[PDB]
DNA sequence: CCCGTGAGTCCG
DNA sequence: CGGACTACGGG
């Protein structure tokens, strides 16, 4: 029937476990847009997760100008507002670094990764209902981390102690999400997410295939030479273009 | 028109924004004399801000025995009581460091910076009404900060993240203050206020010139000999001695 | 207090 | 490998 409500419950219980973790060392700021940007996030799930899915795209964690602002995965402001047509009130984290303030849908910066991601599907699928008929998008981890100067820290940059515990907790929620959605294929966006999903799903004995595509980050020089062209070819090879229409 | 009421409204708006800030790290104590010494401050503004001004002298923030006690900029107790003839009730900060309790007009210590500053204008102008005809005095930031041992931390001493948050808020209040007072010349007292004011006011394109004089602090080795003589020379060069007499 | 030296970060 | 921007100790 509709996985939306259960998906949101997975996420709220995940938030509960993450709220009791204590980060140290180089980590000096932690944001969770599933707290302060819950409203647009809930709107995204209720609008686009009304039925069981064939394919899940999985990213690592929010980027600073995307999901950190909008609550939506790969959630670059223009594409979220104008194509996905998702809105909602956004408040702020308890402790903000001044170079990484949350302005929500008034953030003037584009998250390049997110702009690339949604531009691909806007071009391929035309309308959002066409993409979400059989697909969904989610991140392994909802937290974003920064050091003293506001520089982003990936989950892999974290001290080994906190890193392993964080990711194990996230593995467990990912497994629940995969089952709630009923997906037969998980596509990891980037190597970290592809490899982490394969490992997490194997550790709980779920027989869902896991593949990957190239991540759109402009820190990847390959992605700056024609990301969209590369990933169209990769999606053709995975045999999912018919689902995407 | 008198800008006094408009100026006080700018300060009250600033206090509201500052009251929501949370400091940490080496900051252990934060006093705002525009809360606990609002009465003498409002007396100061209502008495000496009765018309628009040509010149604004701008300090950085309060010193522990001056404005932190009296609520008046560069507000050394004797010169505030005897030359400015400003008094009023002073309460206390919510949490005091035991070596920096607020005694208000009973504070027995002299703030050297403030004594130097107001003694200069007492000698030059004679009566305060002569000084304030075309001039006014204000600080960029009304807060004073102490570490665990009660040592003063200037805004420059704060960690970058805390400093940037605070000073962006103060910059915007400064633009508003300059507008309501009609000031054509801001004189930064010290290089920090001069440079900060120039950047803030040029960013908003305010029609105002920014210059500087030497800071009178005893921590400034250049001020140890002949501060008054040096600054008289600087004031002469800035063209303001005619307005001040 | 002011400056001179210099290290963290960005170059999507 | 360069160039610009912007913590802290001595004076």
């Amino acid at each position: 029937e509709s996985p939306a409500d259960s998906f949101l419950k997975v996420e709220l219980e995940l938030n509960l476990k993450l709220s009791n973790l204590v980060f140290q060392d180089p980590v000096q700021y932690v944001y969770n847009p599933l707290v302060y940007a819950w409203a647009p996030h809930e709107n995204y799930v209720q609008t686009y997760c009304k039925s069981k899915k064939e394919v899940l795209f999985l990213g690592m964690n929010p980027g600073p100008f995307g999901m950190a602002q909008t609550g939506v995965p790969f959630g670059e402001v223009n594409h979220v507002r104008d194509w996905l047509q998702i809105e909602g009130p956004v408040s702020k984290p308890e402790v903000e670094h001044p170079k990484r303030r949350i302005r929500g849908f008034e953030c003037p910066q584009s998250e390049v990764s997110g702009a690339r991601f949604w531009s691909l599907f806007k071009s391929l699928c035309g309308q959002p209902e066409t993409f979400f008929k059989h697909c969904f998008v989610h991140n392994h981890c909802p937290l974003i981390f920064m050091n003293h100067s506001g520089k982003n820290l990936t989950p892999t940059d974290l001290p080994k102690a906190q890193r392993d515990t964080l990711l194990e907790i996230c593995d467990e929620a990912l497994c629940q999400a995969v089952r709630v959605l009923g997906v037969k294929l998980v596509i990891g966006v980037g190597r970290f997410s592809e490899q982490r999903a394969r490992k997490a799903l194997m550790a709980e004995g779920i027989d869902v295939t896991v593949k990957g595509i190239m991540h759109p980050s402009p820190r990847n020089p390959q992605a700056n030479k024609g990301w969209e062209g590369i990933v169209r070819g990769q999606l053709l090879e995975l045999g999912v273009l018919s689902l995407l229409t």
